[PDB]
């Protein structure tokens, strides 16, 4: 097991001595401001190793960070022992350390004229047992995820927390999905209902989980604490309505107006990518269904090639408009900025993941006769390419309902197998192609890319969409994903260890933008599922009332289930919210104890009512100093006897 | 201006001396336990006047109440001056006083074997200027509502706060409603969209307002503080997960199961009342449209008579099932119990308010030919009643599309005019029929019923439903309500003063159950409006795609607008939530100041990095006591020069 003695590593690119020297000078000048540097240079770029010297001055800042998080309400419990030494009963976590030191480097004490990167080194001793402990287990445990947070951070930890929770909830649709396939058959108006019921439950349950995890890990509300973006544009400067600190203000409603440009942007993505996909699909239909002679197997690959060339090209242009629009929307924090870019990308992701299926389930199978003009375009076009005047041989366009079954098999089986290769084997091959002890190891790790949680997030989010929307045409889809996800936990853990450098510890109290993505896919999947069932069941397909009622009932079934599930979960106890609400109580309680001598939160004796008589006496006397207003027959019994006397008097009248 | 010197009044019914005497004895025995009693008896029932004697012992309990509200998080700011006398810079409010002693009277220190009632006396001096100041103003102000809370309480105050906000938001549909009527015409697929847009805005805006009002009045979360119901059934006893106090527990999910019986209950109400209303409507059609000879004007009243007899009779039975089901659901607090009974009643209210219109807009006008079997039933039935064998004269059933216009005129004009009479003139007539100074006045006031906020709440809530659902067939409806609501503010204030006794000060942080009612009416009104537009426009009415597309677009327009409005409002500042989040900050800040000497929330000088060198020296020495692991070239410049030396060395290779 190889060891490490470094906290962070800073490589400074060496182009020309003039600026490279200046870079090395002041970067050193600043780093030594608070942290030790040992600078050994390898691979034509100098490597500045940085670690905290004084542990006394470090824990003084770690504790100061604990206070900051607690002050703004991010941390549930204060470190109010007030002595930093004895406060290490809650010891400094490696992620907590690595994060806080990263800040000292990356706070406004740096970022420095094209520094190559800043990254911590891995822990081979930890990564070994990591992939080992998980490859032996059939079932992961919460403490395993807690360990992930400890060494890497909540940003990485939540994904595994999400993937794990999504994995076990995926058992349910694997159950009645197998049962639907085994008994009920394809296109069942029952699996769709159970799929909608499931999607609502899993989503609402995970939202409830995120609060608990945020409280457990003490990151609840960390999103509005992180450093604001440098290139954030602000019109004026005011006071924080909470903290009172000088915050730079930019009109929220002015941002809302700018964010309205996502509506035409989204349509542009649906049109651009959609036209690209529906075109390749028409070729796929023309080449296979409509014959076109020898070389068909050679020709069959050609439309697939168009996708590979077309997708990054068209979406790359659209991404430029996204990145440009993202800056215009002007986000205060790095958290909000990257979360908005991801949402913009989701429209691109949606198209390149489902449009092939939409074309099949809503255009191809239920109608298909509208594809004839598309087919003729390829008929004439291919004739030109042939160069020979003779017509390409042709046969009647016949609709094959097995198309939706073949595509679903790809996305659920074949596409997931080539995923394991692309996500793991291809990066590992790159290492093989590349092919003191610290330095060689550090050379290696310097090369790798930073781990991106977003890539792993969408792979599962887009996968969920397949279940929510198109699994009614292939009920065995959930089972294929269930198997994949077990390996996905292992595989993603494996690539973090050896295929990428250790990511900077970063904190979030939610999966973020992916929540809306899941929620949208779940809703649209209620319309999609039922609509597919009606159209693909194959009486004449009466689009008028037949299609719309199927959608009307299933969508409203989804909406009612939504209200039902939330209602039930709202009456269940929530550990996360209970902790925060209890600390707040006791904190308020403590001040009361200190201020009032422990005695607050009995009833006076009857004899005290004589003191009551005394106060009435004192009132009368003060009024006696000075008409009907002050009348009292004082004493307990005097009133009783008068009232008693009244009782027999009133019956005397009767 | 007549004055008062009493806080509360307790009349004890006198039937037979044995129990009436026992009632008078111990009720007195208990009342004097903490409060003064003067007992003068009038109108065959003894009147026990109760007021607080010791003002020193009273403010000691008022302040203790302030602490209680603040401790549980209901109050934003503590009364932490700790001296009750100087804490009257926030003086004791009359409602605050009256509420707290009502508790003193009615907590488990009473309720006492059929005590007639317990109620405070009005303030004629205040009620005079009340109706005066509002009858002079064109526009009410927040401070006017604040005054209402002061003398009556938040329960009464919220209604007027709701009515006022609902009144001014009702200006908007009065605007484009007049415009739709003036220009666009009836059944416009544009007013409906603006109606849905408006309903979402007003509702979401009011929800935001309730938080602010709750914070302003310091009642935020008071619902889970009030005394639990005596007849609440509890299985076991545990500790409050927050307070730690012994709370009696009843399984929430066991209640959820019991609450599932509202689904068949609702259907029973829709069927029972629905059958009753659709029957009277068939008579209305038979008597007017289908002639039936002389006495038609006399006969015309007969179906209306059926409604007046039928409605309280059928719904009275259904209410018994509601009251029975309500107890089974077993609610912990009186707040939750009455809120659930109101929700059950809403189904009855919904039917008796809109079913006549549904019959017109969905059965009568767009079809009507399905009414022929209903008409024949009355044809034969009337023949039997006539006693003469000769057939009743008959004429062709002809559909009149002006029916929906006539009914809408009733509900918006005529029904609101007879409302002013029933809600104000009829109670005032009752006083005229009824026709020392303390005695005369208190005798009069004892008779009056307790003010019910629920009655005034539904009148406006059911009115809102007319706008949200059926105003597209009568766009001038909002204007008629706008005029009514201005008077409604005045009139309801007038009946509280003279038509009813002063209500006990009671606190809530929301309008409660009416929120869901408004939200449901707003949603259903999106389907109702568009469906009405399509069906009542009057090509053949293709129910299949035509009706459903109209609903599909308008409902989804509603759902998207919902997300849009919430998104916008979520980026606006909320005064209520800002106060609570700031106190929590400063409270946490204060403890930090006390504990750490005011100094927490600069950067060390470069020379300190020599102390950094010192700590590295201390590390080495301790390791020196004891291979590649501990390597350092100490000092700022030693690292710089080595790195510098590396620079020209690496270029030498090149
Ligand atoms: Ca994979
Ligand atoms: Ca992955
Ligand atoms: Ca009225
Ligand atoms: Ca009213």
């Amino acid at each position: 097991g190889v060891d490490f003695v470094i906290h962070y590593k800073v490589p400074a690119a060496e182009r020309d001595e003039a600026e490279a020297g200046f870079v090395q000078l002041i970067r050193a000048l600043t780093t030594v401001g608070l942290a030790t540097e040992v600078r050994h240079g390898e691979n034509e770029s100098l490597l500045v190793f940085v670690k905290v010297a004084s542990p006394d001055l470090f824990a003084k800042q770690v504790y100061r960070a604990r206070l900051g998080d607690w002050l703004h309400g991010v941390r549930v419990s204060a470190p109010h022992n007030d002595i930093a030494q004895a406060l290490q009963d809650e010891p400094v976590v490696e992620a907590e350390r690595l994060r806080l030191i990263y800040l000292m480097i990356t706070k406004p004490h740096n970022e420095w004229k094209h520094v190559e990167s800043i990254f911590p080194l891995h822990s081979h001793s930890f990564n070994k047992e990591w992939i080992k402990k998980w490859s032996s287990k059939y079932t992961l445990e919460q403490t395993d995820i807690d360990n992930i947070r400890d060494k890497f951070g909540e940003s990485v930890a939540f994904y595994f927390a999400f993937l794990r929770s999504y994995f076990r909830f995926l058992v349910i649709p694997s159950a009645f999905g197998f049962g639907a396939w085994l008994l009920l058959g394809q296109f069942s108006y029952l699996y769709a209902l159970l799929c909608g019921l499931w999607s609502v439950v899993f989503f609402e349950y995970w939202k409830k989980q995120e609060v608990d995890l945020a409280v457990q890990w003490g990151v609840r509300g960390v999103s509005s604490i992180q450093q604001s973006r440098p290139e954030f544009e602000w019109e004026h400067e005011a006071e924080d309505p909470i903290t009172g600190e000088p915050v730079k203000v930019y009109p929220p409603m002015k941002r809302v107006k700018t964010q309205l440009l996502q509506i035409p942007f989204a349509l542009a993505c649906v049109v651009a990518l959609g036209a690209l996909i529906v075109t390749c699909n028409s070729l796929e239909v023309f080449i296979n269904e409509v014959y076109s002679g020898p070389g068909k197997q050679y020709l069959g690959f050609l439309p697939t090639i168009f996708l590979v060339i077309g997708t990054p090209t068209i979406s790359g242009v659209l991404m430029g408009a996204a990145e440009k629009l993202n800056a215009m929307e002007n986000y205060a924090t790095v958290d909000a900025h990257d979360a908005a870019l991801i949402q913009k990308q989701f429209v691109l992701n949606f198209m390149t993941s489902y449009m092939a299926l939409f074309f099949t389930a809503f255009v191809y199978i239920p109608f298909g006769h509208i594809l004839h003009p598309f087919l003729n375009f390829w008929r004439a076009t291919a004739q030109t390419l042939t160069f020979s005047e003779k017509e390409l041989p042709t046969r009647e366009f016949q609709i094959n309902p097995a198309r939706i079954s073949n595509q679903m098999f790809y996305f659920t089986v074949t596409a997931q197998i080539v995923n394991f290769a692309t996500e793991v084997v291809v990066p590992y091959i790159k290492q093989q192609a590349f092919q003191a002890e610290f330095l060689q190891r550090v050379r290696e790790e310097c090369t790798l890319e930073e781990y991106d949680v977003s890539g792993d997030y969408r792979e599962m989010v887009m996968q969920f969409g397949y279940v929510a929307m198109f699994s009614v045409a292939w009920p065995l889809a959930a089972c294929c994903f269930l198997v994949n996800n077990w390996v996905e936990l292992r595989s993603d853990a494996l690539k973090i260890a050896i295929s990428s450098r250790r990511p900077i510890p970063w904190r979030t109290d939610s999966i973020g933008p992916w929540l809306t993505a899941l929620s949208f896919l779940s809703w649209l999947g209620s319309i999609t599922s039922s609509a597919i069932v009606y159209l693909c069941s194959n009486a004449s397909p009466l689009k008028a009332w037949g299609l719309l009622l199927s959608i009307l009932f299933a969508e409203h079934f989804y909406l009612v289930v939504q209200l039902a599930v939330r209602f039930v979960l709202s009456k269940l106890d929530s550990p996360g919210l209970q902790k925060e609400r209890k600390e707040r109580f006791q904190t308020k309680k403590r001040l009361l104890q200190e201020n009032l001598g422990q005695d607050a939160a009995a009833a006076p004796g009857i004899e005290h009512s004589e003191k009551i008589t005394r106060e009435a006496l004192e009132e009368e006397a003060r009024q006696a100093s000075i008409e009907m207003f002050w009348q009292r027959q004082r004493g307990m019994q005097e009133t009783i006897e008068i009232g008693r006397r009244m009782i027999e008097q009133q019956l005397a009248a009767g």
